[PDB]
């Protein structure tokens, strides 16, 4: 009856009905903005750029798109947190 649409398994998060995400690409240089459209999926690339402070720690790197303010973090490791502040590998 309801409808809720679009799931992340790269980035490991979910999004209800109409909601927006980010989905870097390889090696090209670009990224795509998917905003959720019914189970649709509307993305498309665009230019991006590193953020303005590095929003990710512990060796992640940020990135921001350059028209809209959608942020996504990376963060290897393993760690856990946006800034990867939680250590439970390391002591």
């Amino acid at each position: 009856s309801y409808q809720v649409i679009c799931r992340d398994e790269k980035t490991q998060m979910i999004y209800q009905q109409h909601q927006s995400w980010l989905r870097p690409v390889l090696r090209s240089n670009r990224v795509e903005y998917c905003w959720c459209n019914s189970g649709r999926a509307q993305c498309h690339s665009v230019p991006v750029k590193s953020c303005s402070e590095p929003r990710c720690f512990n060796g992640g790197t940020c990135q921001q798109a350059l028209y809209f303010s959608d942020f996504v973090c990376q963060c290897p490791e393993g760690f856990a947190g946006k800034s990867c502040e939680i250590d439970t590998r390391a002591t």
